């Protein structure tokens, strides 16, 4: 039996990418800038366009699809709890909510997990959640709590996710925002510990590698140091897994780099291997537990179908030591590129990342950043920069040796042409 | 059947009661909900069960995202499908399915442009970024003056910026400082509209044609007719929130049908996806949607290819099934019921109200405990949880039958004369 989107979609007649090109134009809210290609399917790291071209995904939603796509376990579990119960609500019992909450709290090492969908919906009430205990627990005076932030943060495109981004088309004409933030440099201790003389701070909001912002990979022992600055001050440390946690780097969580245990993690993406939109929040009870009944609520979080999806989804990071694949491709990976790109091509100003998470930052005046881009992917590459210069480099964690192998001379490969081009 | 995973680790766990279960639910989950009456295992249709195999009919139903239904076949099978071959790309990359979902559901609801998001929150959020920017550049206001207009009782989510426009005191205390920018009027106001109109600033108002949350507030005839003939005098956008009225739920397609006014920002969630995944819509002209230029508004999950199957599943079922057309005709039936044989004989109803199967009896909870018509409801099989406490809400799955319909009723009317005879 065809399905209605297959049965629409053949009635639609689109033949060729532009085809689809133009249905989006027509249709679709313009807020993503024009795609390379159309891709119809995917397995593991690889994925087919429309034309059964096949490429390497090394964008994988932004570490959302670690797992591979459409990985077995998962879909199966997907597929038999669909069959079953969906959604009840939160104001109903299951057999699935809370059994998928005792496995994240164990495996985590947290008292409570909220879950919600997104992670901007995570890093929402993770700041309500910090500022309700600012006021309930710290005493600060009502409507005086801050929250820092570093600069090129990025969790969300909420408004209140807007006003605390150093982003021009982030927050442009989006106002007026949420107060109550405070934003410093990355990576500086100094910064930091100025911003804590305020006693009124209820948080520290930090991503243990900055995503959209680069794959900025902070100095040894940054986090460490930020964890007990916080600490003295009675400064909740809130650190955004969304994008680093989940193996990506090479460790269950990258905050696990400087053995920092987060006051309240997120989590997102991975957490479901990218089938179905679900973010957690986890921290101790005594700052969990400000939320009470009433006073925070989502229809599908918690839904038991998306339990049990990233119950699945977590057991197959473990079952595959998908955390020692990272670490030791992703090690190969920068050895590999830094010896045959460094010197050879003058407009890299650096191969950086941990794990599988990586990043080539170019010299966008001395070379077009998109010539890499295109090149990548006649090479059987995809790959989407962020702002403009730093090319990401994000393979499923599932990548086999042979395919980590093909991909990366591709890559190679692809810089080495750029520059002879050049 | 062989077990499941999640059935072989829960089992791992020996919880076998209902009350394990909530012990495990109240040590390991965040504790932001109520206490929850029951467990249950399984959905079909209009139909739950617990895990003793004990069967409600839910008269919640997800408040409006299971209008199809638990578990519907096509919906499953859409689901498995298309989840088999690709499940997300990012809108960062094209895929075969997002661009002719949003054709589908542009030429179902009469919209130019669709932007697809997660949740319903986010969907609002979207709608009123859209808004603020239109504003600035298509309306030419000072920088940071945006005003949006919303009601006194309004729902919208959970995120600060919907708090920050919150009247309910449990969504917004201790949750600041909050988002400016918002002015709340009177909900069935149009003199209150009228006035709040005047200021050059507003950007829009947003409303709910019934409200939800606030009460399965039904306002008097004709009321968003004439809200948006005064927001057009002003050219002012009217952001019509669907989420929980639209998709049958009040006995046509959109709730805004009753007052025949086409939004000029719509939101649909909930059912959109019959309740099986997180997707929500916003849709709107070409000149309002296209201020949301690339790299302005993203979503790591908006738009992605399973939940467009889903949702193109889903919307379709709402018209094969003819869900308008039953949630009208069963719906004026339960109102006709319930009041012919409960005004009268039960003193502390207040009100029986409603449009389609989006149905609330307002007790007095100064009269009577309203705890206790909750559970009696339960005890005669129907799942029902209330809004402001003492709103009892009737929301069942659109697909409910007319003999499952008359049994549910006759059930419920049952459980309210029982309390009364109690109260005696
Ligand atoms: C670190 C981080 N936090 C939060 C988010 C927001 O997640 P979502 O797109 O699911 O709202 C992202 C998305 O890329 C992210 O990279
Ligand atoms: C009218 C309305 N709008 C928005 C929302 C928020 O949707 P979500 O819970 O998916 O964030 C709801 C939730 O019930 C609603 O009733």
């Amino acid at each position: 039996r065809k399905t209605n989107i297959e049965a629409y979609r053949d009635g639609l007649k689109l033949k060729t990418e532009e085809d689809f090109f133009a249905c989006d134009r027509q249709y679709v809210c313009q807020n993503y800038a024009p795609v390379p290609v159309v891709i119809s399917k995917g397995k593991g790291a690889r994925v087919w366009d429309i034309n059964g071209n096949e490429y390497y995904d090394f964008l994988a939603g932004v570490s959302s699809l670690s797992q591979g796509h459409c990985h077995p376990r998962v879909i199966a579990a997907l597929c038999r709890q669909a069959e079953r119960l969906t959604l009840t609500l939160r104001a109903f019992g299951n057999d699935v909510t809370g059994p998928a909450c005792r496995f994240m709290a164990e495996m985590f090492g947290y008292d409570r997990v909220l879950l919600m969908n997104t992670g901007a919906e995570a890093g929402e009430s993770a700041l309500k959640i910090a500022r309700k205990w600012a006021y309930e627990v710290k005493e600060i005076p009502p409507d005086s709590a801050k929250v820092i932030l570093c600069n090129n943060n990025y969790w969300g495109r909420t408004i209140t996710a807007c006003s605390s981004s150093t982003t021009f088309d982030c927050y442009n004409n989006f106002g007026p925002f949420t107060p109550g933030f405070e934003l410093i440099d990355y990576d500086d201790v100094g910064a930091l510990e100025e911003a804590l003389k305020d006693p009124n701070v209820a948080a520290f909001f930090v991503e243990p590698i900055q995503g959209e912002g680069g794959v900025n990979v902070p100095k040894p022992g940054y986090l460490k140091r930020a964890h007990e600055l916080c600490r003295s001050k009675n400064v909740l440390l809130i650190v955004d897994e969304i994008q680093t946690g989940l193996c990506r780097t090479g460790r269950l969580l990258a905050a696990d780099h400087d053995e920092v245990h987060p006051d309240i993690l997120l989590l997102g993406k991975s957490l479901s291997a990218g089938v179905v939109p679900i973010s957690a929040v986890m921290g101790r009870a005594d700052v969990m537990d400000v939320l009470k009944p009433g006073t925070h609520g989502s229809t599908f979080g918690g839904n038991p179908l998306a339990c049990a999806v990233a119950v699945e989804a977590l057991t197959v990071l473990k079952d595959e030591k998908l955390a020692d694949r990272a670490e030791r491709l992703g090690a190969q990976f920068r050895d590999c590129l830094r010896r045959e790109l460094y010197g050879k091509v003058p407009w890299i100003k650096e191969i950086r990342g941990r794990g599988l998470l990586n990043a080539v930052e170019v010299d966008s005046d001395a070379i077009d950043p998109n010539d890499v881009v295109m090149k990548l992917k006649e090479n059987g590459i995809l790959s989407k920069p962020t702002r403009g210069r730093v090319m990401r480099f994000i393979p499923p964690l599932v990548i086999t040796d042979e395919e980590h192998r093909d991909a990366t001379t591709r890559i190679i490969k692809s810089f080495l042409a750029v520059e002879e081009e050049r």
